[PDB]
């Protein structure tokens, strides 16, 4: 077959109930996640290919990062909270990646408040039990598939995206590839 399983996806043993029809995980420290939002627009190229107003979720890991990761897994709940992920996702990213600026969850903050959110908002967003429950339904989505690496992809709780095997040559083939294989998922 042109997709197969076990090479450009994998279907997963438990097939997770309820799952949207598009589950990405990502951490501000992986270099590939950079790589898929301000390069590749991964998601966006895989919302264009899918029907439209289908669901689309996108969650942070603990896992990278120690302590600061667990933070940025709560700043990804506020900024869902707040429907703020375009505002800050780039910032970031840089503040994690490129200028190393972000260190605690001060620094973090301080990512909010100049993309415009204001500081009581973020507080309150940042101590609410709206977020805390964010929280744990960011961490109970990668513990039903084990998870232990970024960036992943899972299609309608049913297949992970496998793209180790995508041609890399040329950016813009690759990100068609990845988002004609999530369409081809999608609709199986």
């Amino acid at each position: 077959a042109q997709y197969e399983d076990g090479k450009q996806y994998t279907t997963l043993e438990k097939p997770v109930a309820g799952a949207p029809q598009v589950l990405e995980f990502f951490s501000f420290f992986c270099p590939h996640c950079y790589q898929f939002e301000e390069v590749l627009h991964i998601s966006d190229n895989v919302k264009k290919k899918l029907p439209e107003g289908v669901k689309m979720t996108k969650y942070h890991v603990n896992f990278m990062g120690g302590d600061l990761g667990k933070d940025l897994t709560q700043a990804w709940a506020v900024a869902m909270a707040l429907g703020v992920e375009d505002k800050v996702t780039v910032p970031l990213f840089e503040g994690v990646q490129k200028t190393q600026t972000i260190r605690s969850a001060s620094d973090i903050r301080d990512v909010f408040i100049n993309a415009g959110i204001k500081g009581e908002e973020y507080d309150a967003a940042w101590n609410s039990f709206v977020v805390k429950s964010l929280v744990a339904q960011q961490e109970k989505a990668a513990a039903d598939v084990q998870l232990r690496g970024v960036p992943a992809m899972f299609v309608n709780g049913k297949y992970q995206l496998n793209p180790q095997g995508m041609d890399t040559s040329n950016m813009d083939v690759f990100v068609q590839q990845y988002a004609d294989t999530v369409k081809y998922l999608s609709e199986k």
